[PDB]
């Protein structure tokens, strides 16, 4: 099953350390996040929000980029990776109306998204989930996990991505920092 | 709402003219197709199958290709467009594992998918729906509609596409020919 749900509330595998409402409407602070592999039609007991998305095919990365990523990218669920950050992202209408070449040019040629992110591997593991096509309020759910030794580096990455051309099209962003229970 | 369902059964806006089970498991012959904008968790009793997909962003077409398409592509629901064909398609695991550049090169550089398709406009109107990401048995639901005038041309187009490199990755395909009621 390629669908994942993230329920903010009183139960889950992850304790919420903090929520930073970076851009646009925020997410209610809660005690924990519960992650479920599957859709979840009915709101859990004592929960404040649910986010959902699916794992999908590659949309931008070219073969040589995939080869570079595969050589260094870590797996999820490393024993040392006790911190995580869930970052829902929405991009503007102006982005989604662009053609494929226009988007790829902004994403890599101008913003160097993959080349910058590679600078943070193997420390940071990640998962990308898509949800615009489900009708959700965000377009992406992005997930990152790492040992505490990489927290400073991860915060620098965030600032570097926010300085990029690609980020001129980001309309909503929240950071949910988590610690593994 | 970006989701569409196609219910094969005894009711609907479209009468089934024929079903050709081109490759892989077919779809049961039925009297009619009912098309609904929205999902349908409860399939009607006298219906045989339900297909669903969503409209999404562009995956391959470049700006100059979109411009060419926009100059000539017809609207849906033209008065004369009394014939349609619903063609669910599934592509292989080897296709999906390829990177974005590899897929674009097969789609256009080798197969000329858009250049060939443009030869059949304005006669043929179309919609593309995506459903691999919903866990459906097919990956795409493709829809075409046109006057009787263009049936012979549409049949030529089908044969041309099936001769392409891109088609070497198609592993399931069915044609549901319809007439507007
Ligand atoms: C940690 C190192 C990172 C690496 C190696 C990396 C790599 C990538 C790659 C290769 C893609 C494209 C996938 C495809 O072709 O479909 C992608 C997409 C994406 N990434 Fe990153 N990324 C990193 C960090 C980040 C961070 C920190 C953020 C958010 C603050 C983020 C947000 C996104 C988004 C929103 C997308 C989807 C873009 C779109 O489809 O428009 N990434 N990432
Ligand atoms: C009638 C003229 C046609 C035109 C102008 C045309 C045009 C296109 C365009 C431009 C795309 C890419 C959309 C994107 O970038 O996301 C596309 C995708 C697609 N089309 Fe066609 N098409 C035509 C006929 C057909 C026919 C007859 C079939 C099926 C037999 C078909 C099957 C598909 C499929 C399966 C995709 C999805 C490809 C993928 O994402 O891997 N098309 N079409």
């Amino acid at each position: 099953n390629n669908r994942y749900s993230f329920i903010g509330g009183r139960t889950g595998q992850w304790q919420v350390v903090k929520i930073r409402n970076v851009l646009g409407p925020g997410l209610q602070l809660v005690e924990k996040v519960n992650i479920l592999n599957g859709a979840v039609a009915e709101i859990p007991l004592d929960s404040a929000w649910r986010l959902q998305g699916f794992a999908s095919n590659i949309r931008y990365a070219i073969r040589t980029e995939l080869e570079a990523l595969q050589a260094v990218e870590p797996m999820l669920n490393r024993a040392e990776a006790i911190l995580a950050v869930l970052i829902p992202i929405k991009k503007s209408a102006q982005w989604w109306e662009m053609a494929q070449d226009e988007r790829r040019d902004i994403f890599e040629r101008e913003s160097h998204h993959t080349a910058v992110g590679l600078e943070y591997l193997p420390g940071v593991a990640r998962r990308l989930l898509h949800c615009r096509d489900l009708g959700e309020e965000f377009d992406f759910l992005t997930w990152f996990e790492f040992a505490p030794e990489h927290s400073s580096a991860f915060n620098e990455l965030l600032l570097r991505m926010r300085a990029s051309k690609e980020w001129e099209y980001v309309e909503r962003e929240v950071e949910v920092w988590l610690k593994r229970l």
